[PDB]
DNA sequence: GTCAAAAGTTGCGAAGCAAC
């Protein structure tokens, strides 16, 4: 079969064979159903440059009537040269082979018998042919990698996936806290090797349209595409269509010796038609196609399985969910895209970006993050327009061209549009492109048609909608709108007037917008204005939206998915901050905030830290060193940081905004180091920014002091800047050179050596490693520590305790399931070695590796809700195989045989189930559940809905909450848990994993001497930890269900959900509500105790 | 120990250790 496609490739298609063996015919097999259209074809390249010539031979290629209509004459002419392309890199490749076969005799000696073709450099000898006195590739596989290559070129950087600093940290090595400015930017717009090869070999695979042997080695089955790509990449930087930059990690800090290679593709012209059509050779190749776009009724197909967990079937009603997703249609808003055209790149730069950069009227630091956000924003500029160019070519009104948009749930549940830059993801496409639309009758303002209108041009203004009623906000609404918004509003009646805007477009909208300015306020004044100068106000069409926005969701979520002790007033207190109002009918969070309490779950953490913070002050009150220390940090922050802030008699005030992303990242299992390494990069970045304004606030004047030059904005007079930068010299002097220690169980200083100090030059300035060390262990210590103390004091203790027995529980499986699997791999390899026509590089066969992952499902490595399917240790990682899997032709670019198997967990069971029980839930709900909201996009804790649908998608929005909270995390663990504690046998356990369990299971002074015996009891004891706090959290939401309650944690538009129990709680104190609740508890308690017979 | 996906390069010589 597979033989009379491949004839003439070297070697015997037989494992058993003496002499060469062909592993590429023993790997591969050829589908019941054709895959690939150059399956066949001596020439692809020939062949699809012939097809790509004429849209009447696309047709007959592709067996289709009609082809993409934006594959035009321009469009036809870029390809016609994209292929003549394919020909120079085909070329550059069969001259790499050459080289290679002629270097230390491979060649020679490989057709003497030396099975190179096994060595893991020399795997792509599998598809080479005998030439005379040498060998030559099989012009259909290597052409055909060629198309995989080209298409990879034209779309593999809007497919990569965004780099953040944990990333970067994981592959520098670098701890996270102490990464260089402009690092994490240099790592975000290359690929690793990795990445590369491994995006590339996925193409070339599938491109090659044929299906892996269940029964051959993944060395050849995985390694010769990989090898190919391998090859390819290395054709592209001898061709510069990409470029490779090996970044040595030494050079930031020597201990590091790792050398970093970077892959970056060269861009295209922004305007280069190919733009338009980026997937013709994709389209054309597979009978499948992969990457396209979905115009009208084209819907994306529904994805099997979970994202990169190819073990996780995506459940019924996630599928449901998916295919809801994928059914709503998305429509470009045409006066936002002429708005951003006339504007230009140049202008949207300018005004939501950095602008021109004058590297030297700037700090060096502060110039490489601002650099990083005119990328960020210049690409989705790019790629919008990319998108719109192909749109315009699918007809005369490109408002009215339907756009559908895949997505699939990722690893903790969230339905993620696939994509860099979509409305999802990317705040100005989400301006251009949306599903969101109604007709409204803005002919009357008393209409309520019109109040939804100013409820969408206020949220998206920057005003607090939630926090006060829809009268309210009208009021506060019109007030901004008559006043300093006006002039950019007249600015932008005239747009939709004329089509044209001013010189000073840019600093119109900067002045009149503020701190409001966001790509969805200039959405706002853009229909606003529209509205304005519309002919027919009785039907107003506009996708402008209201989101009904989770008030402080993750937090919120776990509370109430995870507090499994009896009712405390506190918590009635608090949870009432996110939405759930206990006793009050038909209660809004509107009506909460403005009547009720006005502070937030971020502003109670704040006040709890605030109260911590005295606390530590006490316990110390003598220590005039310690206290000065704390002066410090306080004084150094209230000097750059907006949420900080010191009165004239030494008042602290402190806004919620600082609580924001601690009390965030809290609910996802961040360590209080993390915590304490972004609040003080924070600071730096204020530092540096304020460093720039010095350089030109003396290239304006010479003259300038530097106290002016540097405060002269934030103090009153002279003397007054002089005395602000006595703050920040002697501030940023204590907290380098002195830091706080924690000895013996108590707070003690400690000189660094490593002081900063010298004469300031605005230009060169930077805190050194050791220096942003210091200031990280004083935040740590003097802010970040009273600050979780305030967090567990806030969302309780109940529930601190429950996420550490999540935790463990969930640590003690994966550490199990990770050693399990590598020791059944080893004793499989052990076994292979006794195989003669099995060799070490090979690896196991994917049906070997099968089979071992299903050996461990007595060990429940999966969690279920009933819903949706979590596999916590799932991953994929180079440890397990520990080999190289291929190289290039010049002995470089290795690489690790990478392996789909259980790793260890570590505190990722917390943000799994909190995320995927929580928002997760809510929005599969959401997409499923009767009468379900159409037309809207969800962004994982909050929902743009159209202004004609505002009330009944909220109403269902707050619905699918109270859905999700009868959810139970805890017990779905428990289940899991329950199941491998009597499977389990850790005596079978490395000396390595034994320790790591010990950690989860023991307190740190009962390791050293723990046996498997004593270990083993730790685990069965967080068995019943957890079943214990199962029951609990069961037995809280039936008798909440009997309570008359009203759900508002899906705020803004203010149409709460009813659950109408029946037991009235209304005129009662949050202790009466208490006490009531925990009768109905025990009740509940005795009742599914001795008689649930 | 923040989730979303992993994660160093290269000579010798043909695997996998040494040097960076």
């Amino acid at each position: 079969g597979i033989d009379a496609v491949y004839p003439s490739l070297v070697g015997t298609a037989d494992s058993k064979a003496e002499g060469i063996k062909n592993y590429f015919k023993l790997s591969f097999t050829l589908p019941e159903e054709q895959k690939s259209r150059t399956v066949g074809s001596e020439a692809p390249l020939k062949d699809v440059a012939q097809a790509l010539s004429s849209r009447a031979r696309y047709e007959l290629f592709t067996e289709k009537e009609t082809a993409n209509p934006a594959f035009n004459g321009e469009v036809i002419k870029r390809y016609k040269e994209l292929m003549e392309h394919g020909e120079g890199i085909a070329d550059i490749l069969r001259s790499r082979l050459a080289k290679f076969l002629n270097t230390k005799d491979v060649g020679k000696r490989f057709a003497q018998g030396t099975e190179a073709n096994r060595w893991v450099g020399g795997k792509l000898l599998n598809i080479v042919e005998q030439d005379g006195d040498t060998f030559k590739y099989n012009e259909q596989l290597l052409q055909t990698a060629v198309l995989a290559g080209l298409q990879w070129r034209l779309t593999a950087t809007s497919n990569t996936a965004i780099k953040d600093a944990k990333d970067v940290a994981a592959i520098t090595g670098i701890d996270q806290a102490l990464l260089p400015e402009g690092l994490v930017e240099q790592f975000d717009t290359g690929m690793t090797l990795t990445e590369a090869v491994s995006s590339l070999a996925q193409k070339i695979e599938s491109y090659w349209g044929l299906s892996r042997n269940p029964n051959a080695p993944l060395g050849y089955t995985k390694g010769i595409p990989t090898a190919m790509a391998a090859e390819i990449l290395a054709a592209f930087v001898e061709s510069t269509d990409v470029v490779e930059n090996i970044v040595d990690m030494s050079e930031i800090d020597p201990d590091n010796k790792k050398t970093i290679g970077l892959y970056t593709i060269t861009e295209l012209d922004s305007f280069d038609p190919i733009n338009s059509f980026p997937t013709a050779i994709e389209e054309a190749v597979l009978v499948n196609p992969t990457e396209k776009m979905f115009f009208g009724d084209d819907i994306p197909p529904v994805a099997n399985t979970q994202l990169r967990n190819p073990a996780v079937r995506n459940t019924p009603e996630q599928k449901a969910a998916l295919k809801a997703e994928q059914a709503t249609e998305f429509y470009v808003h045409t006066p936002m895209v002429q708005f951003y055209e006339t504007l230009g790149k140049d202008r949207i730069l300018e005004l939501m970006g950095a602008g021109t950069l004058n590297k030297e009227l700037l700090n060096d630091n502060h110039a490489k993050s601002l650099e990083g956000k005119n990328r960020s924003v210049e690409d989705s500029y790019n790629q919008l327009f990319s998108v719109i160019e192909q749109v315009r070519a699918q007809s005369e009104d490109i408002s009215t061209v339907p756009i559908h948009y895949a997505y699939n749930m990722t690893r903790v549940g969230r339905m993620q549009m696939l994509g860099k830059y979509n409305p999802q993801s990317a705040k100005l496409v989400r301006e251009a492109i949306l599903p969101t639309k109604a007709t409204l009758d803005l002919s009357n303002q008393n209409n309520e048609d019109f109040s939804a209108f100013q409820l969408g041009l206020a949220q998206a203004l920057d005003i607090k909608v939630h926090t006060m009623t829809r009268e309210v906000m009208s009021d506060e609404l019109t007030k901004l709108l008559e006043g300093n918004l006006k002039p950019a509003i007249d600015m932008m009646v005239e747009f939709n007037t004329t089509g044209s805007l001013p010189e000073n477009a840019v600093d119109v909208l900067n002045t009149a917008l503020g701190d409001r300015k966001s790509f969805v306020a200039l959405m706002a004044l853009m229909e606003y204005s529209r509205y304005l100068v519309a002919e027919d106000k009785s039907a107003f069409v506009t996708p402008l939206y209201v989101e009904a926005d989770g008030v402080t969701n993750g937090p919120i979520n776990a509370m109430m998915l995870m507090t499994g002790g009896l009712f405390t007033p506190d918590w009635i207190r608090n949870i009432a901050k996110g939405g759930l109002f206990i006793g009050s009918p038909n209660k809004t969070m509107n009506e909460h905030r403005s009547t009720a309490d006005n502070n937030d779950l971020y502003q109670a953490s704040t006040n709890a830290l605030m109260e911590s913070l005295g606390k530590l002050r006490s316990n110390y009150a003598s220590n005039m060193p310690i206290q000065s220390q704390i002066d410090s940090l306080l004084s150094l922050m209230d000097l750059f940081l907006p949420d900080i802030n010191l009165g004239e008699n030494g008042a602290l005030e402190l806004k919620r905004g600082i609580a924001k992303n601690p009390l965030t990242i809290t609910i996802y299992g961040s360590g209080a180091r993390g915590i304490a390494g972004k609040l003080v990069s924070s600071v730096t970045d204020a530092i540096y920014e304020r460093m720039s304004d010095v350089l030109k606030a003396r290239a304006k004047d010479p003259n300038i002091s530097a106290a002016m030059a540097m405060f002269g904005k934030q103090a009153a007079s002279e003397a007054h800047a002089e005395e602000l930068l006595a703050r920040f010299l002697k501030d940023m002097e204590t907290l380098t050179s002195t830091v706080p220690v924690k000895r013996k169980g108590v707070l003690e200083l400690q000189s660094t050596g490593t002081g900063a100090k010298g004469k300031i030059n605005p230009k060169t300035y930077t805190i050194k490693g050791e220096q942003l060390k210091a200031l990280q262990e004083n935040m740590l210590h003097f802010f970040v520590e009273p600050l979780r103390n305030g967090i567990t004091q806030t969302v309780g203790e109940s529930l601190v305790y429950s996420t550490e027995q999540l935790q463990k529980a969930t640590q003690i499986q994966s550490v199990v399931l990770e050693d399990m699997f590598k020791q059944r791999v080893q004793e499989k390899l052990a076994e292979k070695a006794k195989d003669p026509t099995w060799k070490k590089g090979d690896f196991l066969t994917q049906k070997e590796l099968n089979d071992i992952q299903a050996s461990l499902n007595n060990l429940a490595p999966m969690i279920e809700t009933g819903s949706q399917t979590f596999y916590i240790a799932g991953s994929e990682n180079a440890e397990v195989a520990n080999q190289v899997l291929a190289t290039n032709l010049d002995d470089r670019m290795r690489v690790p045989m990478s392996i789909y198997a259980p790793a260890q967990a570590g505190v990722a069971g917390i943000p799994f189930m909190t995320i995927g029980t929580g928002d997760g839930m809510m929005m599969q709900t959401l997409s499923t559940m009767k009468g379900a909201p159409k037309n809207t996009l969800k962004i994982f804790d909050g929902m743009n809905i159209g202004l004609n649908d505002i009330t009944d998608a909220s109403r269902k929005a707050n619905e699918a909450v109270y859905t999700s909270w009868q959810g139970n995390p805890i017990k779905n663990v428990y289940e899991s848990y329950a199941k491998f504690m009597k499977n389990v046998d850790f005596s079978k356990l490395s000396p390595e994993a034994l320790e790591a369990i010990g950690k989860s299971a023991l307190e740190y002074d009962q390791r050293e001497n723990a046996t498997v015996d004593d270990i083993a009891n730790a685990a069965s004891l967080i068995e019943r930890n957890l079943r214990n706090i199962a029951l609990g959290v069961d037995i809280r939401h039936k008798v909440l269900d009997k309570v008359n309650l009203s759900i508002d944690q899906m705020a803004a538009v203010g149409a709460p959900y009813q659950n109408n129990g029946k037991i009235d709680l209304s005129n009662m104190t949050p202790e009466q509500q208490a006490d009531e609740l925990n009768k109905l508890f025990r009740e509940e308690l005795e009742a599914r105790k001795q008689k649930v017979a």
